[PDB]
């Protein structure tokens, strides 16, 4: 059956434990990375979230979720720090005043986890970018949003492609510097990954943070497999008019669905990238029947399978798999054509995206990279983010500090 089809065999007919529960997801899952302050809880803090927490447990939150029920419950703290952060901002205290905005776009994101499908939800996303842009705006050297006109939009699209932008201080058209794009995931939207930017800004490389079609402010249609392939020609359009960019050094890095659309790029503008990371991607059995009606109880935190047909505008499960084989970068021709430099980085052990993606990555068109994690689930980390890193200083020539830079990520 499924039990066969698969590198994970039987793994993907095992429910994951914080299923049942909020209770469950806190206390197996999301306590220890919160006490960490890595993904998802980047610029968050235990001492906001564990009281939060302690309320959901009390009320017994569960699946199926009531999503404004949910997202309600970390209103009254992302508010307490907003309200702090305006305060400290008020007396002149900068570092204060970033450090509590950046907190409480933190308890936002966590509410509209891990997709807004709800009014509340949708609330949280805007009020979270807002606080988060304030937070941004008062780091020492500030990252900013810039709105890219959507120049290859076509009807029924937005305007712009509201990006995050960092540039390292002393870049200039005389010396133009490497730029990182970095294409996020299916709930780490640019207030998340915006966590990488310091350390890119730190070994003189600019950052574009951009999200996923179907995800935070993306512009582009949900349903139309064609609709990345225009935001990228947008937003490499804007690289390419920035003069103190390098457009001849643009790497784009996707992280978890984002490595998808960063696999797709790697062929449809392989003349305008130096090279394509995807880390925790997928390519085609990501669209299965099989792997998806599985999906919905494994590693990933709420109903992964569910959020990603949202993702790509179908109303149910059924729907996004009735049509799901068309976004496949083997069905569409994707992988026969061209690439630039291609690097695949996961855990064979991976129960959002199956690593079997990775060997249908590497069956088709050019050799690309690849580094497997044995014995490691969705994104093979640590040792992921250090293979990473390590090919993309050797890439552009940087001073190889790897250590240096992965320490600045914890929060
Ligand atoms: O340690 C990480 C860091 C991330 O940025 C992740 C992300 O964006 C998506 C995901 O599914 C897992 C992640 C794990």
């Amino acid at each position: 059956s499924a039990t066969e089809k698969y590198y994970i065999r039987d793994a993907i007919t095992k429910p994951a434990v914080h299923h049942e529960s909020y209770q469950k997801l806190w206390e197996t899952k999301w306590k220890k990375p919160c006490e960490m302050g890595v993904y998802p809880f980047m610029f968050g803090s235990i001492k906001d979230f564990e009281p939060v927490a302690q309320e959901i447990i009390k009320k017994g939150l569960k699946e199926p979720y009531d999503w404004d029920e949910y997202a309600q419950m970390y209103f009254p703290k992302a508010e307490e720090l907003a309200k702090i952060a305006e305060e400290a901002e008020a007396a002149g205290e900068k570092e204060k005043a970033s450090e509590y905005y950046l907190r409480s776009s933190a308890v936002y994101r966590i509410s509209r986890f891990p997709t807004p499908r709800s009014e509340k939800q949708k609330y949280a996303w805007r009020k979270g970018c807002e606080v988060f842009y304030k937070g941004a705006a008062l780091m020492e050297y500030p990252i900013k949003e810039v709105r890219i006109p959507h120049k290859h939009g076509i009807e029924g699209e937005g305007d712009v492609v509201p990006v995050n932008f960092l540039l390292p201080p002393n870049a200039s058209e005389t010396s133009p510097v490497p730029c990182v794009l970095i294409i996020t995931g299916l709930d780490g939207y640019r207030t998340e990954l915006a966590v990488w930017q310091q350390g890119w800004r730190s070994k003189g490389v600019a950052t574009v943070i951009a999200e996923i079609p179907g995800t935070g402010d993306s512009p582009a249609l949900r349903q139309d497999p064609t609709s990345p392939d225009r935001q990228w020609s947008s937003v490499l359009d804007w690289i390419e008019s920035q003069k103190a960019v390098d457009s001849k050094k643009i790497v784009a890095w996707g992280f978890s669905t984002g490595g998808y659309y960063a696999l797709r790029m790697a062929h449809t503008h392989k003349d305008r990238l130096l090279a394509t990371i995807s880390l925790g991607g997928g390519a085609h059995h990501m669209f299965d029947r099989e792997w998806l009606e599985h999906a919905n109880k494994l590693e990933y935190p709420f109903d992964l399978s569910n959020t990603l047909a949202y993702k790509f505008g179908y109303p149910d499960l059924e729907s996004f798999i009735e049509e799901s084989s068309k976004f496949s970068l083997l069905n569409d021709g994707t992988l026969q054509k061209p690439c630039t430099k291609v690097l695949l980085v996961n855990g064979n052990d991976d129960e959002i995206f199956p690593i079997d993606d990775m060997f249908v990555s590497l069956e088709n068109g050019q050799p690309k990279l690849a580094r497997m994690v044995k014995g490691k689930k969705h994104m093979g980390e640590p040792e992921s983010f250090s293979i990473i890193l390590e090919w993309i200083h050797k890439l552009l020539g940087l001073d190889g500090k790897i250590k240096e830079q992965l320490a600045m990520i914890p929060s």
